């Protein structure tokens, strides 16, 4: 019962969402422990004459937060006997190290983006949108995406880079000025200001484009090794009997990653309010 | 307590029994994979004048079912700690890898030879006894022996080797013809109607010499593999105690097998029958 | 939390107190199996006219009992993730399977000459003072030292080498008589009646020095192999529940040490006594 040879084929959707996770990060300068911390502050006082003006300017924060990648697959467990015996299920296995890490690579940028993923908490837009408001709630208008992109630009510096999910853009293109095209019409990507929007891979956003500013990104390196002892969910299938065991039984191969992000001071947000 | 050093020799009997199993079995064209069926069945119509007759033959049957061998030993257990310190016991060990899997294999064409020996269930002589009435009931008899081969030969085709046990062929070769020697009387196997008798290992079969028609014979090829995680009875020598323990000690290396046997259309069965 | 890299340098005094327990014990021929046994006795009968004196001597004693060496540690499984990220801690682990396999082997040599540690049970001094009447009660005299000499020099023959105790020796110094200078004064080791007393680490001894005759010792020799199941404590860092688990983590390399010492007949021994 349910022993069947079939080849297996890689979808290419998985690799599509990878490139987009990567280039939504826009990363610089990767560090193996988290030591590195922003100490600039600027202070200045103004007087007339006779006056003793005090200038002072110190400060220290870090973000170090790990995430692991996923060991051993409830599914992969009735596949392992599968991989022994053809050499079918023993290569999708070895092509699922590399699809799992690049998914695991993309929930990572997904949790600092939006503010329902929590993985690391307290990195990127998550904690942006929390502390300082910026989020505007609304219908996407032409009109309010220039004073959503003048609010962004007032903290600090101005926004270089915009991510933008596939049911977002939809409605993003939909939308266009009087006189104005806004909007693509063309080939490149949809501006709503200047500059160009990119493409991430998003569950809990559904309208409204979100710009990010600076954020650093380090990681060790995704790994794929064999592993015999490993905690996984009971499962059977013919004459065997699961309540507690981890080492008798080996389902997948223990994958180990290691991945940090650097909290940015502000990010913009956009989000359609519904009455 | 109980730690001597002895030297091992391996039994005469095992590697007689192995041969003889082999030889029982008479397997042609082995495969991979039970994909094999027999489809002829022939079917032919007659008539006299203007009639149309109607022929057709189809039929699929396939057996497949594995025999797993013997991983970790409960007498092997107390020897392992024997086998680390000792070069004795340590090559006794080595040697059983090749000892058991040749008793795994006599143990697989027992299941299909008799009836009361299950492993596959639904494989050679004790599948066709129990759909078809070929057995006959009583004391081996010279003209008995004339009849049962008759019932045989009219099932499609003519029997070629008949398996027989030790303690049936005393009472074989102790029958005797008034005029025909019949039972060897020279130095060659015993014939009961002109073929030769090949001696086949059985415990459950006492009396009667059993024949089988075609049947073929497949299997993958045993080895040898360490093992470090496998399931086993609790015991315990000094300092220990065992409930549910199967990955931090380990007794014996897990042998892997698979073997699968096609099932026979018909085959003659003789036993002993007491009132 | 609880994650910082640090150098660790390994202490000077572990390795002064390995040396001082090889010399302590002196034993000599090396075997593998304990098979080795004293025999002679020596019986003599004397007469004067027509008698007829009858003299045997045998006699059969062997001592067997092997100590292992400690497998994984508790201190060691907080420091097993920072082995794998750190250099440090890896290099400090690497340290520490020559380390503790000296201080493992102090402890059977100080359960072999102190009564109160427990190893190997019957066996030095451990078995020769509870068996025969040795051990004097007071305080370390010049007098009671030549008198205790005396003792151990009637039992079969003369005693070589005093084991001695850093907190014993203090006391020893101290003590000199009224013309003699006796201990030490000078640079060498302090002699009570003419040989020489070595070192040797104690932790039930406090007051007195003890010496031992003749005593072989042989051992199989301390290897260190890494571990995947093994029994150890339950230990709890950040998210993880530990309750009966010794396959799915691993703390130390399980180190692996034979070792036995053959009893002594006879063993001087002191001891301060306070009422």
């Amino acid at each position: 019962k349910d022993g069947t040879l079939m080849n297996e084929f890689t979808t290419p959707i998985l690799q599509e969402v990878m490139e987009n996770s990567k280039i939504m990060q826009l990363g610089k300068y990767e560090p193996m422990e988290g030591t590195e911390k922003k100490f600039t502050f600027w202070a200045d006082k103004p007087g007339a004459y006779w006056v003793g003006e005090g200038q002072k300017i110190e400060t220290s924060k870090a973000t170090w937060v790990n995430a692991t990648m996923r060991a051993f697959k409830l599914g992969v467990i009735l596949p392992v006997t599968k991989e022994f015996l053809n050499y079918t299920y023993s290569q999708f296995f070895e092509e699922m190290k590399p699809m799992i890490a690049e998914a695991f690579y993309k929930k990572f940028d997904e949790a600092g983006i939006l503010n329902q993923g929590n993985n690391p908490f307290g990195k990127s837009i998550a904690q942006s949108i929390e502390k300082t408001n910026k989020v505007i709630k609304g219908d996407f208008t032409q009109d309010n995406i220039i004073d959503l992109e003048a609010l962004l630009e007032d903290d600090e510096l101005e926004a270089n880079a915009f991510i933008s999910k596939t049911q977002n853009r939809s409605l993003l293109r939909k939308i266009v000025d009087p006189e104005t095209k806004e909007r693509i019409y063309d080939r490149n990507s949809d501006s709503l200001d200047g500059l160009p929007v990119v493409n991430l891979k998003s569950s809990n956003l559904k309208r409204g484009e979100l710009i990010t500013g600076d954020f650093d990104k380090l990681i060790y390196g995704i790994p794929q090794l064999i592993e015999y002892k490993i905690d996984e969910t009971a499962q059977l299938s013919t004459v065997k009997n699961e309540d507690g065991t981890p080492v008798n039984l080996f389902e997948q191969d223990m994958v180990a990653l290691r991945a940090t992000m650097h909290v940015a001071l502000h990010i913009a947000d956009d989000k359609a309010f519904a009455k």
